[PDB]
């Protein structure tokens, strides 16, 4: 047994205070650095315990050891997502019940019915850059982000919400950041229930409101309809559990719903906006990278089999999820009393939180050029101990999504990089901020057509 360590006390505040700073994420990468593999952090009424390793996060890995806790940002997150897929716990009904009626809608085989709608927004993107004026620029995580939540919303209920032809959010969008905000700012709250905050939760209710309004509408045109289009909404209104027979409620198909826009705002832009960054600061890997989509892409619209082709693409995607995995953390319960790493005794319903940026800088795994962008390191994947790359979670509660997600960045990707040379014009210095996620914030870039027709 040993005892671990723990940051900097703020007397009765205990560590708290450490997390008052828009940046808490990479402040803990910070303490992980200095304190190690484990560390304790104590506020007001709860512990939990940061780890860093491979070594010990493959054993709080052991889905009969821990199962997923919902951390303080998802049970605020739960307020708008419900029980729906992420916010709820592995023993509530409508866990396993979603579960088992989405997974066949979210498979490899599944990425097929989705492509031509991928497409559709993937060319929206590169008709906007063809149509820059000359050093006019791009707003990098602005652009992803126009992207990915317009992908989803076409595959997740058939709606176009036309982010390429607005400055501004569509205010489904605006109403959802807030409550992201809001979630995210109560963790450091100091005294929530002060009538300063009034104004905060009235905004969070009509923001609450404005979601569950233009969703519960899909939906009910949608059941009025009877159309039959090929989306998550159809298969979520058809399916039945077989375990339980049932099919999902109309509430709970609504929880589903806002958190698919939930990550398909907050996760994939973060990832094609980090691997972006990379390309133009290796510009080896990009030629590598950009002559890969120039041998496979050879017709105008990418082929699902040809975005399956794109080997490199995928390696480069992957080693941005390594150095910036964009959902950045996961927490765990302990089912049981059980000691972890031989040395940290733990008791049944302690908490854990995996920092997976750390993890993802083991250098017992990647060796000492952890910091260097180099996508060859996932050549021969078959050499990676267990556990030692997760930025999509673990087990049964890991991301639903990471079929779709994959396949989309890498469709944008290939892409991006058949059309256009990129150039990092600014020089630009990385500000990762935090929300939900990670994704580089000012990131900006000037993109020279190769004058390729689509
Ligand atoms: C994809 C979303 C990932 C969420 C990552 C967590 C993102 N937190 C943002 C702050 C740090 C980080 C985290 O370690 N929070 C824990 C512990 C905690 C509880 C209450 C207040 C502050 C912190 C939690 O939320 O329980
Ligand atoms: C970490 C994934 C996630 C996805 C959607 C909503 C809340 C959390
Ligand atoms: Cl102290």
């Amino acid at each position: 047994i040993k005892e671990m360590p723990q940051p900097k006390t703020f007397g009765e505040l205990k560590n708290l205070p450490l997390l008052n700073t828009d940046k808490p994420v990479q402040a803990l990468m910070k303490i992980a650095d200095e304190l190690g593999e484990i560390f304790k952090f104590e506020a007001p009424g709860r512990v939990t315990r940061y780890l860093s390793s491979q070594r010990l996060i493959k054993e709080a890995c052991d889905e009969s050891r821990f199962d997923k806790n919902l951390s303080q940002a998802l049970k605020f997150v739960r307020d708008f997502a419900g029980d729906g897929l992420a916010t709820s716990w592995t023993h509530e009904k409508n866990w396993k019940k979603a579960h088992n009626i989405l997974l066949p809608s979210f498979s490899q085989q599944a990425m097929k019915g989705y492509h031509a709608m991928m497409v559709d927004i993937a060319v929206q993107l590169v008709q906007k850059w063809e149509r820059l004026n000359a050093d006019e620029h791009i707003e990098v995580p602005e652009d992803m982000t126009r992207l990915t939540l317009d992908t989803i919303g076409l595959c997740g209920f058939n709606y176009r919400f036309n982010s390429f032809y607005r400055d501004q959010p569509h205010p489904f969008i605006t109403s959802m950041v807030r409550a992201l905000d809001e979630a995210m700012n109560k963790l450091q709250r100091a005294n929530p229930d002060d009538p300063a905050y009034d104004e905060n939760k009235r905004q969070f209710q009509e923001d609450i409101k404005v979601m569950n309004d233009l969703v519960d509408k899909i939906i009910a045109d949608r059941k009025a309809s009877g159309e039959q289009s090929d989306d998550l909404l159809t298969h979520m209104l058809n399916g039945k559990d077989p375990e339980t027979g049932e099919p999902l409620d109309d509430e709970n198909i609504r929880y589903q719903i806002i958190t698919f826009l939930i990550a398909g705002h907050e996760t994939t832009s973060g990832l094609l906006s980090f691997a972006l960054y990379f390309l133009v600061k290796n510009p080896h890997v990009l030629q590598k990278a950009a002559e890969e989509a120039a041998r496979v892409l050879v017709d105008p619209v990418p082929s699902y089999k040809q975005v399956k082709q794109l080997k490199y693409v995928g390696m480069v995607l992957n080693e941005a999820l390594r150095l910036w995995p964009t959902a950045p953390a996961f927490s765990l319960y302990a089912k049981e009393d059980t000691v972890l790493g031989g040395e940290y005794p733990l008791e049944k319903g302690d908490e854990l939180m995996v920092l997976i940026p750390q993890l993802h800088r083991d250098k017992t795994i990647w060796g000492d050029d952890v910091e260097e962008f180099r996508p060859e390191r996932f050549e021969n994947p078959s050499a990676i101990p267990q556990h030692a790359f997760k930025p999509f979670g673990n087990g049964q509660r890991a991301c639903i999504g990471q079929q779709f997600a994959l396949h989309e960045a890498t469709l944008v990707l290939g892409m991006m990089l058949k059309h256009f040379d990129f150039e990092d014009h600014t020089n630009y210095e990385l500000d990762i901020k935090e929300t939900l996620t990670l994704k580089p914030e000012g990131f900006v870039v000037k993109a020279k057509s190769k004058k390729i027709p689509l």
